[PDB]
């Protein structure tokens, strides 16, 4: 399973550079990538979050675990806020309300290399959003008050402390 980068790691903050072409090393790091959300578990993980800093998203909004969605190279629109709860494998457990524009069309590719373009709402156009500010090295923490900012940031590098002596057990 691909390590999961941890806020305040600087590395978060690169910018992603676009895919030259969906060849079969990006389909072997998607595949690792929905392994490695699906273990958090979570619904969404940006290549950026494994420290693979191109254009590429996975995610999974389905209850069952079989929904899987690929993006690459995407461009997001709004059309047009929400409130929602948003969490992030790269800032973990924890979650808080982040607003954001409510409908937004979302234009990428595919692991076959073709394009589509699709209108989102709801949890997607949530997910989208967030996925691509990872893309332009932004975290949904950016978007808090700092006191809630330093206090995640204390709390994982707590998660992270524990989860390296969870391994030494
Ligand atoms: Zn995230």
């Amino acid at each position: 399973l691909l390590p999961i980068l941890s806020f305040p790691d600087p590395r978060l903050r690169t910018i992603a550079k676009p895919v030259e072409e969906v060849t079969d090393e990006i389909r072997q790091l998607a595949a690792d990538m929905f392994e490695t959300m699906y273990a958090a578990p979570g619904i969404g993980l940006a290549a950026s979050q494994v420290d693979r800093h191109i254009q590429l998203i996975v995610m999974d909004l389905s209850e069952s675990k079989d929904e899987p969605m690929v993006f690459i190279n995407p461009k997001v629109t709004p059309l047009t806020t929400q409130p929602y709860e948003e969490g992030c494998l790269s800032v973990p457990q924890i979650y808080d309300k982040v607003d954001r524009p409510s409908r937004v069309k979302i234009e990428a590719i595919n692991l076959e290399g073709q394009a589509f373009e699709i209108e989102a709402d709801g949890l997607l156009a949530v997910c989208i959003q967030h996925e691509m500010d990872h893309l332009n090295g932004k975290l949904f923490v950016d978007y808090l008050s700092p006191l809630k900012r330093q206090r995640a940031r204390e709390k994982v590098e707590k998660i992270v402390r524990q989860r390296e002596r969870e391994k030494v057990a």
